[PDB]
């Protein structure tokens, strides 16, 4: 991406009555930083969305949000699918983050050290299935990675961050002032489609071939 | 490229004693500014090449300086043939480039002058045959550009160029503390940084250049 843009454009689904979003995040390759990054915003977002907007603000039934493990670059993806404008649902996405931008410093030392502890328990298990540990492993090698104790890895980076490198990894890449945005939104349309900002204008998408012409090409990984 | 490494690999001959060796620099797209900073330093860094590498140094008679226009990219490349230790030669390459480095600093009025009326009538010839013409522009369309009056364009934008620009061009892009470093050279040893041992490592960590909007 060209490191600061947000593009958009829109599709019309004839049948269904339902509007269609998601909003994505290039943030970097797996590094061991950005695994354990992606995972701890990911839980954290996970509970105060679950509270305020399917159950407060009764959007959709449809409210995802999450990773991508995709070509050895990681990501960040929000699925959610209600009937609604959908700016005007950004709108209501938007005040999610500023919720969570506010939450960020709301975070005491206890929430971060059960939270990331949660993580831990969540993250480490063994398998329960050989069919399991093979479907995880079959995943390492289709990526060709093979590294095979990233948990422990991942684990010892994980007893290492504070809540400032987390403000840290939100300020330049994750806020609304930021050089390093790589955020794209898309539009699902329906079949007859508590402050916001002035965000810029994005533009429509009529050839993704032209789209991707000025578009440049990540690197692939080094494998382990 | 990543944006400052210099990356460099070998190539053993079996039928000739000659050595040779191709330095490259992925410069810019064809914008505008890109085709003047080019052009303009390749012609004024190939005359005293001419005169001092081979005439006066006698190094060899296979030596080549120039410019690349590749996949809607710049480019600028040397060709060099000849029986010598290949960082010997870089040493003699890195001599030519503090040659042109006192050489900024000794352009005139003059030289400039009749270097950009050389570099004009350079470009700017009529055709004398339809298959000139004809070859330029299907050179063109090989890029998909058509930007047809590219040429004055590109010459009423050469006036716009100073002196004091080149050492603009020179620091950042050119030096060899450069920032915008892309340089890349090649060893094509005779028959008797890091390395490059796999060109598929090669092509497994490297980032793609966008291409352009065309005309």
């Amino acid at each position: 991406l060209p490191d600061r843009g947000w593009f958009v454009y829109q599709q019309r689904n004839e049948v269904h009555n339902n509007s269609g979003i998601e909003i994505y995040y290039q943030t970097d390759m797996q590094s061991t930083s950005e695994n354990m990054f992606l995972e701890l915003f990911a839980q954290i977002i996970s509970e105060p969305a679950f509270n305020t907007l399917r159950t407060k603000e009764q959007l959709g039934y449809i409210v995802f949000s999450g990773p991508r493990r995709a070509n050895g670059i990681q990501g960040l993806r929000f699925i959610i699918q209600s009937e609604k404008p959908p700016h005007y649902l950004e709108s209501r996405v938007e005040a999610f983050l500023i919720t969570m931008e506010k939450s960020i410093e709301d975070m005491t030392e206890e929430a971060f050290q059960k939270h990331i502890q949660a993580l831990a328990i969540r993250r480490l298990d063994k398998p329960k299935k050989l069919s399991a540990e093979s479907a995880k492993y079959w995943g390492e090698i289709i990526s060709q990675q093979y590294n095979f104790d990233r948990d422990n890895t991942e684990v010892a980076y994980l007893k290492t961050l504070t809540k400032e490198d987390i403000i840290k990894f939100y300020k330049e890449m994750l806020a609304v002032d930021a050089p390093r945005r790589h955020k794209v939104s898309v539009h699902v349309l329906a079949r007859e489609m508590s402050q916001a900002p002035a965000l810029p204008q994005p533009e429509v998408i009529q050839n993704m071939t032209e789209f991707k012409r000025g578009l440049p090409l990540f690197p692939l990984v080094k494998p382990h």
